């Protein structure tokens, strides 16, 4: 029944084609040679940064179901890469040339009930139409949804919460209903609240009169007493079912997930529930590596996951709106996000980028943005821009975004607006920083002390930091691949060491987002700027972080232990420990206590409080590091060994049970051992792959920025000692999933994965 369902997966059975062929929207065409698939889909991942422009063709075909007779269907699409347009049994009804916000079709006239439909979308991108990896194709989930004609439209409940206490918060809800009959009515609202456990804890009744062929708006609240707030360690959701009636017939289902909790601002910090935030924050681009851009529930939650292992509390969206599901993590996972709208307003950064639609579509795209992510508590902030070239137009730039934030405004009072600014002192001297409610600066950590007394008034953060850059496990000493010594980038680059310490002096700025958290695809045909490598893979980077972000004990070593005898290793040590001991064979090389034995760091050099170091002549063996809080007392340790010649394969699977819908993957590291079982850290074995029984291969990766090997073939090489390799379950299929991993001269590997569900 239509009531009841609230848009169900319209992503099976698709045909595909890559490439322009003529009449392939007709009804009559014959796609029986097409590719079959399900979507979501990046075709762009694919083929041989990676060509991700041309012509690409998707159709359906379905029987007008008999249940949808006299129903309004639309279908929904969240994201299609990029420029669409979609048919329906030949007639156009969809154009949206902006990948990143979502659309919907309205196909009620033109489906046949009993008969074959068919519905055709064509994606045209252009190349030169993005600075990073965008992928290609319907690369987002898409929805039917059959509705009775008294409905709530797209994006048709706003949930906020205007007063949050521990003893009382109070839910307000905007009801939207559409009344699609040919008669003036009165309809019921019934909302109810259901709890973390199922159960339903509250019910609100509302009501509103909507005339024949319109729609009416209806605002009501609630009193939630002991209300579970939402926070980053609690982060609890709550549940919102809104049934509409006609008198005693329910017409429509519509539910919302939401949390409770405040935010507020001041020019001298970010607070949330009362107390200051600080922002931990990363970057991050919308792939996940090898998985391409399709939207992946399990590599987005890894990815947040492994983020939240380095102490990161916050995310901003380079540079667009991310996929519904990933802000669902955010929710679920208690992360703070700045949902980004556009990397370019009417001034073009690449030839057919966003200034191509920016007249017509700017309004269209930032509502359809905040009307979508509007009730999630993981969005804090709306930014309407990154790095745009308006900060360099005097006298009218700040027209362009005070426009932007006025809509911002007008749609969502209850989040601030912000935008990255990547000139100085520009933005700031143009009135541009003054039109959002918080400004963003983009590596300019040696002008936070003097922007804040020019512009006094002005809240403040790091919107992009460091862009630092580094190889896993890659050391030079004294390219093709980065120092991972974290000492090098482009012109405005500069080590996460000195933002530390700017942070530390100007503790007004709310906190930094850095450029970036994962490494990402790029158009060397990916980055070096991630803290973690693009198959998930931690750099010396991640642990710098760690350390500063994290409170639990820890300690960790760089660079290896296999050199020549003869040469001296500089040795790093990161730990959030109040010294740290460095042993040779058994042998002590001296205490370093932290803010006290300074690390000398190339940039003219900077003495950062932020590293430990020593200078150790090269004799093979075993290098122990110990770190010891303030009483001498033994808190945390690693040790390296020099490992000898590649001879054996490990596999550690991240999960070893997974649930069997197709789409749940198991991260398998691959490390390539010695004899005694210690990693080859420069080993580059080729390792084949081989998966059998309940589930299939789904991809690997390595982290390597600068190798051509796909990420769909069973064979990969290891980079500096590890690969990566992904498996997925099948569909409804339940038992074992038996992985065997091979590779030329070493001991073959095998693991197991329970699929159950
Ligand atoms: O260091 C490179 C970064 C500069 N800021 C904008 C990012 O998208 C990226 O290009």
């Amino acid at each position: 029944m239509a009531s009841v369902t609230d848009g169900i997966s319209f992503n099976e059975n698709w045909r595909f084609f890559k490439g322009e062929i003529k009449g392939a929207e007709a009804i009559s065409f014959d796609d029986d040679s097409w590719r079959k698939l399900n979507l979501p889909h990046d075709w762009a991942i694919e083929g041989p940064g990676l060509p991700f422009h041309g012509t690409g063709w998707y159709r359906k075909t379905f029987i007008g179901d008999a249940q949808w007779k006299d129903k309004i269907v639309r279908i929904g699409f969240d994201g299609a890469m990029s420029e669409a347009k979609v048919w329906i049994n030949g007639v156009k009804v969809g154009e949206h040339p902006y990948g990143y916000t979502g659309f919907e079709i309205d196909i009620t006239k033109y489906l046949k009930i009993g008969e074959e439909n068919v519905l055709a979308v064509q994606l045209t991108p252009r190349d030169l139409s993005s600075r990073w990896y965008p992928g290609a194709g319907i690369y987002r989930n898409v929805w039917l949804r059959v509705d009775n004609k008294v409905y709530i439209p797209e994006h048709g409940v706003y949930v906020t919460t205007p007063t949050v206490t521990k003893s009382k918060a109070v839910v307000q809800i905007e009801t939207t209903v559409k009344n699609a009959t040919f008669g003036n009515g009165k309809f019921n609202i019934r909302h109810s609240i259901i709890n973390a456990q199922g159960e339903t804890v509250a019910i609100l009744n509302d009501n509103v009169e909507v005339a024949a062929g319109e729609q009416g708006k209806t605002l009501a609240y609630i009193n939630m007493l002991n209300p579970n707030i939402w926070g980053q360690k609690n982060p609890y959701m709550y549940k919102l079912k809104t049934e509409i009636y006609d008198g005693k017939d329910l017409t429509d289902t519509y539910f919302t997930d939401f949390g409770i909790r405040k935010i507020c601002f001041t020019k001298d910090g970010f607070f949330l529930n009362g107390e200051k935030i600080r922002f931990n924050g990363v970057c991050l681009h919308h792939d996940n590596g090898p998985m391409g851009a399709a939207v992946n529930v399990r590599a987005d939650e890894r990815k947040l996951q492994i983020m939240k292992e380095m102490g990161v509390n916050a995310i901003r969206t380079s540079h667009n709106p991310p996929s519904p599901e990933f802000l669902d993590l955010c929710d679920r996972m208690g992360l703070v996000v700045l949902d980004e709208a556009f990397d370019e307003w009417t001034k073009a950064k690449v030839d057919n980028g966003y200034h191509l639609y920016f007249d017509e579509w700017s309004k269209k795209d930032l509502t359809s943005l905040i009307m979508r992510d509007r009730n999630h508590p993981s969005v804090i902030m709306w930014s309407i821009g990154n790095e745009i070239l308006e900060q360099s137009d005097k006298k009218k730039g700040f027209t362009v975004a005070k426009y932007l934030a006025d809509i911002c405004r007008e749609l969502d009072p209850t989040r601030p607006s912000t935008c990255g600014f990547n000139y100085y002192p520009a933005p700031f001297d143009n009135n541009m920083a003054q039109q959002v409610d918080i400004a963003g600066m983009n590596y300019k950590p040696g002008k936070y002390a003097e922007v804040q007394r020019l512009y006094p008034d002005l809240p403040l953060y790091g919107s992009e930091t460091s862009s630092c850059t580094s190889s896993r496990g890659v050391y030079h000493l004294p390219t093709n691949q980065v120092t991972s010594y974290d000492l090098i980038g482009p012109k405005w680059a500069y080590p996460p060491d000195i933002e530390f310490h700017f942070q530390e002096m100007n503790p007004r700025f709310m906190g930094e987002f850095i450029w970036t958290g994962f490494d990402y695809l790029g158009e060397s045909r990916s980055s070096y700027f991630g803290a973690v490598d693009l198959c998930g893979l931690p750099k010396d980077r991640f642990y710098l972080y760690q350390s500063q972000w994290t409170d639990k004990p820890m300690v960790h070593i760089l660079p290896h232990w296999n050199w020549k005898k003869g040469m001296n290793i500089p040795v790093y040590v990161y730990t959030n420990c109040y010294e740290a001991e460095l042993f040779l064979n058994g042998k002590s090389l001296g205490k370093r206590v932290k803010g006290r034995d300074l690390t000398e760091i190339m940039v003219n050099t900077f003495q950062s409080k932020y590293r430990l170091s020593w200078d150790v002549p090269f004799e093979p063996g075993e290098l122990t590091v110990k770190a010891y809080n303030n009483l001498g007392e033994l808190k945390a340790e690693k040790t390296i060994r020099t490992a000898g010649k590649p001879a054996q394969i490990k596999l550690i699977p991240d999960r070893k049970v997974i649930t069997a819908d197709g789409k749940d993957l198991s991260y398998i590291t691959v490390r390539i051992e010695d004899r005694d079982g210690n990693l080859c850290p420069e080993a580059d074995n080729l390792v084949e792959f081989s998966v059998e029984g309940a589930g299939h291969f789904r991809a690997v990766g390595n982290g390597n920025a600068a190798t051509t090997e796909s990420f769909i073939e069973p064979k990969r090489k290891a980079f500096s000692g590890m690969c990566m390799l992904i498996v997925q379950s099948d569909e409804n299929k339940q038992g074992k999933m038996n992985i065997t991993a091979t590779s030329k001269g070493l001991k073959t590997a095998k693991t197991t994965i329970n699929v159950e569900l």
